[PDB]
């Protein structure tokens, strides 16, 4: 198996199973090496990102700005042959709305599960560690969850990392929560790939196929919805720092490697962020 | 709690002709039921400093299954060392990843021994584990000294691999000795080259709470290594060469020498698996 990591299953309050995967700095002899304050990052769609987050964190040990590292927690599902549970994540990652279809709108149930079950479970694995600060990372619907958490329960985490957040979802319903947040401190990192809204044509791709991809990309409006949200949050009293990043040449999938790696690195090594 | 298993993967030890040990780690597309699932032509990528990059390359490859341009994926081969508690073997890699020169210190200049090991031991060993797969094309990836190895392989044995991916190559090494081989290469099916580096490598930003004297020392070292400008000089030197099919160069904005590894290995395997052949450049 992988070194310096473990996994276990937790059930939420309605009996639904979750795979919790945890890793810690590679230079430790065991879990009990860790003593005192450490940063911790919780990653939703855990199956898709645990290994990259884990290994990127380990790579930092060779970097000049390394400060000791932290704990990676991936919150995922029991899966074989794939990285996502479409049915489960559709409920867990989307906020409640009156017009949401059946099987959506369970974000608050999931956030309660993270705070009341996952956090104490992980804390019990490192009883001599104190959690200095906590970050919530998610991508796509996971990014929507991260934004929802910030706007409705800002004190729950210190840093929210929204990678390519699905702001488009349910007629841009997240922007009502953003408006209430500003009109009423943690930090926010928002990112997206430059090819998400404006994809280049592939080699040998025929025109109708390409124009269809461009139309879908325009409808999702990844970059401009993110920029609109960041402009709304600009100069907000309830947000310490807002960092926005367009990754040049990355698509919706490829940007995940970049965003999870930078997210954990900045949260571990560059904290606190500038005002 | 239990240990974390890695599905659709395995590892095995191989030693070179000199009796020195290697850990070979291999992974294949996650949607396969087992190794036997794969049949016919597939791309394969060999990654040096294997311990440092295997999991990211593996998982990035698996993430591509949900992408629109997915074409069945490929095989990841990480060529590493027996290690505990760290990702690099400094002594072993110093020999394996640097080319032979007359002024190279003791423990350097073993790149050709290592490339022979990859071609004559690692490649057949991996082929034997996927007997019903044919290797459609082969890429060699390396970072830092690994990038120097990739460039050395291109310039001295160009037909060994189809694609060479040099992430932040240590062109500075040994008074820029690699440029002699680059010059000979240009003055002599063509392979392709991907070169990349982070924008913070040559021009690092100041850390929070860092004293000015310490920061100026980092800037001095960065100026000496000359990561971006040495890479740009080499790319200009190779540009329009008839022995190279394509030359792709990328500066990753806001990435340092370590952080850029996540980006470069992920893009390298993705482009090699999904965007081949590259357009002429």
């Amino acid at each position: 198996p992988l070194p310096n990591s473990e996994q276990f299953y937790l059930e939420n309050d309605r009996g639904e199973p979750y795979l919790i995967q945890v890793s810690w700095p590679l230079h430790w002899e065991d879990k009990q090496t860790g003593r005192g304050p450490l940063p911790i990052i919780y990653i939703v769609d855990g199956n898709a990102l645990f290994l990259t987050a884990t290994e990127a964190a380990w790579r930092r040990a060779a970097a000049s700005h390394f400060a000791g590292g932290g704990i990676i927690v991936a919150i995922g599902y029991p899966l074989k042959g794939k990285l996502y549970d479409a049915r489960r994540r559709s409920f867990d990652l989307t906020p409640p709305t009156a017009c949401a279809p059946v099987g959506y709108g369970g974000a608050d149930v999931f956030l309660d599960f993270i705070e009341n079950s996952v956090r104490p479970a992980v804390q019990a694995r490192f009883p001599q560690v104190s959690l200095a600060r906590e970050a919530l990372y998610g991508h796509a619907y996971g990014g929507l969850l991260a934004l929802h958490a910030l706007f409705t329960r800002p004190q729950s985490f210190d840093c929210y990392i929204a990678s390519s957040p699905s702001i488009w979802w349910n007629s841009l319903c997240i922007l009502h929560e953003a408006k209430a947040f500003v009109e009423t401190s943690p930090s926010l990192m928002v990112s997206w790939g430059s090819w998400e809204q404006h994809p280049p044509r592939w080699a040998d791709e025929l025109l109708d196929h390409y124009e269809a991809r461009k139309r879908t990309a325009a409808e999702l409006r990844m970059a401009d919805n993110a920029l609109d949200l960041c402009a709304m949050l600009h100069g907000c009293s309830r947000l310490h720092a807002l960092i926005k990043t367009e990754y040049e040449g990355e698509d919706h999938t490829s940007v995940m490697s970049c965003s999870v790696s930078r997210g954990l690195t900045m949260f571990f090594e560059d904290w606190p962020f500038h005002q």
